[PDB]
């Protein structure tokens, strides 16, 4: 089944999931001369005070940490969305050098890692009826560089090692996502899909412009994770993103001038 490597990774997911080569796939490069400040854009709202963590996951290719979206706690809105998208999860894409390990790239820049808050529109009733609509998911894509350390991330950071192989999960309540955030919410939107199989065109992009900063320790902790389950050959956990798909001239939107 699909993977990161040679012989499971992105060139060969297009097998299974011949969506690979449609559309609107994501990530893609945003080229800032390109991309137009949009005036029709309503103001974006973020509002995770009253979100509700449950768990974090090792899946066999990231960390899943799980939110209790049965009610419109943590909510994405405005921007270019309409009506209400809730908060399922949140995860990260990251590299094995501080070079490479975001998906979304800036003029072909490529940041240190990519953190994914994904929303599902709430007319839709549920996650899994969103993801047969093309307006269906909304994520928050937040790219880290390596500089100052992000006390915000460090809780998550702390229970790497309860789930260093893939299956394993730990309690994770009370983790609070404004943490997570940079200072502005300026970003560029485009209409695009989930980056891991089986792909699914249903993605609201917004992409934020300003970078968050986590400690090269911090990041070391994420290449610390294991790929392969418990009692099998180590596999680190790196380097699990997709990189830059063809546009396909979607436009490119700027919250900013
Ligand atoms: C292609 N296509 C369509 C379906 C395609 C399709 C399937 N249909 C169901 C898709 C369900 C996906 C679930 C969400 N996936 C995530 O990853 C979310 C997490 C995540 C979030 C954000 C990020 S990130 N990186 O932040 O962005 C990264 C990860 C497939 C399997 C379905 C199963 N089902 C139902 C059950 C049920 C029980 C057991 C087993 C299964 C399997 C798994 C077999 C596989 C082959 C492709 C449809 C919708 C018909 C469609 C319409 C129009 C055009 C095309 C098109
Ligand atoms: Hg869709
Ligand atoms: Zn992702």
């Amino acid at each position: 089944h699909w993977g990161y490597g040679k012989h499971n990774g992105p060139e060969h997911w297009h097998k299974d999931f011949p969506i690979a080569k449609g559309e609107r796939q994501s990530p893609v490069d945003i080229d800032t001369h390109t991309a137009k400040y949009d005036p029709s854009l309503k103001p974006l709202s973020v509002s995770y005070d009253q979100a509700t963590s449950l768990r974090i996951l090792n899946n066999g290719h990231a960390f899943n940490v799980e939110f209790d979206d049965s009610q419109d706690k943590a909510v994405l809105k405005g921007g270019p969305l309409d009506g209400t998208y809730r908060l399922i999860q949140f995860h990260f894409h990251w590299g094995s050098l501080d070079g490479q390990g975001s998906e979304h790239t800036v003029d072909k820049k490529k940041y240190a890692a990519e953190l994914h808050l994904v929303h599902w529109n709430t007319k839709y009733g549920d996650f899994g009826k969103a993801v047969q609509q093309p307006d269906g998911l909304a994520v928050l894509g937040i790219f880290l560089k390596v500089g100052s350390a992000k006390p915000g991330l460090q809780k998550v950071v702390d229970v790497l090692d309860s789930i260093k192989t893939k299956g394993k999960s730990a309690d994770f309540t009370n983790f609070d996502p404004r943490g997570l955030l940079p200072e502005s919410l300026d970003y560029w939107t485009y209409p695009g899909s989930l980056t891991t199989p089986p792909l699914l065109e249903c993605v609201t992009w917004i992409v934020l412009k300003e970078p968050i900063s986590v400690s090269s320790e911090q990041v070391l902790k994420f290449r610390k994770l294991n790929f392969n389950g418990e009692g099998e050959p180590e596999e680190l956990m790196v380097d699990n993103w997709r990189p830059a798909q063809p546009l396909k001239n979607r436009q490119i939107k700027a919250s900013f001038k």
